[PDB]
């Protein structure tokens, strides 16, 4: 047939006057109830196919990966990245780079210090800092952003930064800033009417500016790296890349070397940004609303790890309640209700509809995370959602906060490690508190733009002896 069905569009407004205010996703859900799991929405002049439910998403990224493994455009930032980097690249440029980063993560810490090892130290760093607090009320946004960044700085640069380092705090704010700029009213509108709306200055000019600045730091650092390279003792991800380049220069067709080192790197920071920090931020609001969940976790830790030695990844298996409490957190948080845009690469038949080469496509993962067929009463927080009768860990087809298929999250490994190690280590050492009663805690996500973001909150961490 043709493009899946959906609301009657206007000429260059598409379906935009029909949306909700300001529950965009909430709009998408109203269309769902009218059109099914496979509708088309005209976001401005552009046609975008939406897909809901596990079956649909899976049919597309897994069953039909030949077609649906494209990355869709993101106007606010494509003028900078220009197609470079794992999250942004398509075709051969991506296939070549995805592979390299994959093998590099796989073999990292083979020679040098392991990712776990890095997370553990950041963790211990974190706790001292949290203790230095002396049980004071704080907003932890800053720190969580810090620790997550640090882990990627550790991987890529071979080092972490002191939480007070100003060179650091500046760089950080530059990211956060760039993000909320794309999250804004404008960045939204820029993504639509960029065709004409790029001439004028906007937040897009500012965003390039901010990305350019950060990029200066990466180029500088790559140089410092070329000047201290030991071919037989790679310290970091940079060191590994630069080496790949040389062995690569002795080929004939280095698709790899024709690529912008800096951007690739920046893009990796971008990807991992605002990622875990948000989840963790959400995590501890939840532990304030459900303290009895917090206490149980602690007890498991005390039971399995005890009060002194640093939790480690191996503990995971033996701690199913915690792995469940973490899973439910991710599920409930719905970081990216809509994934990251895809485009289809070949013309394709999907549920007897005909989708054209180059159509943008959204996998609405919120709908998988909230499938009442897999999660009883899905709008509430419940770890049990990942436990059986026994209380053994219960994994499901539906928990795909990381998407599925070829483009599936590059940092899942890393991500899951962070969440565990940070979550347990904090909790090993501190109980939580807040001026606000559990039953007064508002969980309502901000849903500002394309991400879900928890409301802001005061928290204090409390030591145990
Ligand atoms: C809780 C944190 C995270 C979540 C929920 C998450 C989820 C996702 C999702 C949904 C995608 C898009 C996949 C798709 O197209 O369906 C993705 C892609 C990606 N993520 Fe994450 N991610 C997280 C953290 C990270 C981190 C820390 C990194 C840093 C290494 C990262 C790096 C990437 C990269 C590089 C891609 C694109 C790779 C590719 O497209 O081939 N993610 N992630
Ligand atoms: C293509 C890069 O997008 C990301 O990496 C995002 C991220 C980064 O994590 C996604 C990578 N796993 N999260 C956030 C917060 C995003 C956002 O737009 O917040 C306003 C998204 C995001 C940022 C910029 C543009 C689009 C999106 Cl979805
Ligand atoms: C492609 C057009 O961009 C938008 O209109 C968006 C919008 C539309 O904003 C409507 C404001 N009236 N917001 C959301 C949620 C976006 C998003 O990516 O969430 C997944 C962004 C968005 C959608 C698709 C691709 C990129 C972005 Cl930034």
């Amino acid at each position: 047939g043709k493009l899946p069905p959906g609301p009657r569009p206007l000429p260059l407004l598409g379906n935009l006057l029909q949306m909700d205010r300001r529950g965009l996703l909430k709009s998408f859900l109203r269309f769902r109830e009218k059109y099914g799991d496979v509708f088309t929405v005209h976001l401005g002049p552009r046609p975008v196919v939406m897909l809901c439910g596990v079956e649909a998403i899976r049919e597309a990224l897994v069953d039909k990966a030949e077609a649906f493994s494209g990355r869709g455009k993101i106007a606010m930032v494509d003028p900078f990245f220009r197609g470079y980097g794992v999250i942004f690249a398509n075709g051969n440029r991506w296939k070549v780079l995805r592979r390299f980063s994959v093998t590099t993560m796989r073999d990292f810490g083979m020679g040098k210090r392991s990712v776990e090892e890095r997370i553990q130290e950041e963790a211990q760093c974190l706790i001292e800092e949290l203790r230095k607090s002396k049980g004071a009320l704080m907003d932890p946004t800053f720190l969580f952003q810090s620790i997550t960044a640090n882990i990627i700085c550790s991987i890529v640069f071979g080092k972490r930064f002191h939480y007070q380092d100003q060179e650091f705090l500046k760089m950080l704010n530059l990211f956060y800033q760039t993000f909320s700029l794309i999250s804004s009213v404008f960045g939204q509108l820029f993504e639509l009417f960029s065709g004409f709306l790029k001439h004028f200055p906007g937040a897009h000019r500012q965003v390039y500016k901010n990305l350019q600045e950060i990029n200066a730091y990466i180029g500088h650092s790559v140089e410092k790296h070329r000047e201290t390279l030991d071919p037989s003792a790679p310290r970091d991800l940079i060191d590994t890349y630069l080496l790949h380049m040389e062995k690569e220069k002795s080929n004939a067709h280095s698709e790899f070397s024709h690529q912008n080192l800096n951007l690739n790197t920046l893009s990796l920071f971008f990807a991992g940004t605002e990622t875990t920090s948000t989840t963790l931020r959400y995590g501890f609001l939840l532990m304030l609303k459900y303290p009895h969940v917090a206490e149980r976790v602690y007890r498991e830790i005390e039971q399995v790890i005890g009060p002194h030695r640093p939790p480690e990844l191996h503990d995971r298996a033996k701690m199913p309640y915690t792995e469940a409490v973490i899973y439910e957190i991710q599920r409930f948080s719905d970081l990216l209700p809509m994934g990251v845009p895809h485009i289809v690469t070949q013309h394709t038949s999907f549920r007897g509809y005909i989708i054209p080469k180059d159509t943008e496509v959204f996998l609405i993962l919120s709908t998988a995370l909230h499938d009442p067929h897999y999660f009883e009463k899905p709008d509430a927080f419940n770890p049990d959602h990942f436990l059986d009768a026994n209380g053994a860990l219960k994994k499901t087809e539906a928990f795909i906060p990381f998407s599925l298929g070829k483009r599936i999250c590059l940092g899942e490994g890393i991500a899951r490690a962070e969440l565990f190690l940070f979550f347990t280590t904090i909790l090993q050492n501190f109980s939580m508190a807040s001026p606000v009663a559990p039953e007064d805690i508002d969980l309502t996500p901000q849903e500002c733009g394309v991400g879900k973001i928890p409301p802001t909150y005061q928290i204090r961490f409390l030591p145990r002896h």
